[PDB]
């Protein structure tokens, strides 16, 4: 029950890229993540370059120009709004951490799962193998699946 795009179409653009990893699997890494929403909504999602993106992805450090500082290295992962004009749905991630495309550091692609949920409209699960759940784990990306809740949550925003 948080809010919803009204339309079936989202673009989103990527701001800035983190230096841990290569422009490439940052690219990939977003990609994927968006995959794993549109594979069970209605949803789909295109990445522009210039223009008035939908979801801005961000990679910003401490207090960045929003109520919501981070934290350096630990604690807060990454923080996303609801969806709305303007910096609604964006999603920002720590630049504090350190982001990786595998099990050291933090996974982008598991992180911006569980931030575009938030750009979707998802709140919190309580299910502790759902991606939604507050707290990041490490699973292996190549077998990672959306659990059942996570798929009710989003299906029952759109479709
Ligand atoms: N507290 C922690 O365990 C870590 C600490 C990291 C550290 O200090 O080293 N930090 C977090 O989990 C933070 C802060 C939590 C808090 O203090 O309340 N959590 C976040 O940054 C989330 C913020 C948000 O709600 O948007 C972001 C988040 C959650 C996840 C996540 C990823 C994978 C899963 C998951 C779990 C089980 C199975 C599967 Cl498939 C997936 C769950 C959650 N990724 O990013
Ligand atoms: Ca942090
Ligand atoms: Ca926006
Ligand atoms: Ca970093
Ligand atoms: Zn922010
Ligand atoms: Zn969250």
């Amino acid at each position: 029950m948080g809010p919803v795009w009204r339309k079936h179409y989202i673009t989103y653009r990527i701001n800035n890229y983190t230096p841990d990893m290569n422009r490439e699997d940052v690219d990939y890494a977003i990609r994927k993540a968006f995959q794993v929403w549109s594979n069970v909504t209605p949803l789909k999602f295109s990445k522009i370059n210039t223009g008035m993106a939908d979801i801005l992805v961000v990679f910003a450090r401490g207090a960045h120009g929003d109520d919501h500082a981070f934290d350096g290295k630990g604690g807060i992962l990454a923080h996303a709004f609801g969806p709305g004009s303007g910096i609604g749905g964006d999603a920002h991630f720590d630049e504090d951490e350190f982001w990786t495309t595998h099990s050291g550091g933090t996974n982008l692609f598991l992180t911006a799962v569980h931030e575009i949920g938030h750009s979707l409209g998802l709140g919190h699960s309580s299910d502790p193998k759902a991606v939604m759940f507050p707290t990041y784990a490490y699973v292996d990306i190549n077998t990672f699946r959306l659990s059942a809740d996570d798929i009710r949550g989003i299906q029952s925003l759109y479709g």
